């Protein structure tokens, strides 16, 4: 028998996380030329923090 099992654990990668942050920053900088560097770092960190969310380390 093989038996099917499911895990409730998630893994994080440096290549997938770096490509995701580079896609949101390149799309807001090329589309929104009237936005400053302060508004780009505040909306980028607030979007990845609200989607993943951290309570305990």
């Amino acid at each position: 028998s093989n038996a099917v099992l499911e895990v409730d654990e998630r893994d994080q990668d440096d290549e997938e996380a770096r490509r995701e942050m580079a896609r949101i920053l390149k799309e807001l900088k090329q589309k929104h030329p009237e936005k400053e560097i302060e508004q780009l770092i505040e909306l980028a960190n607030y979007q990845v923090l609200s989607q993943q969310q951290k309570s305990r380390a």
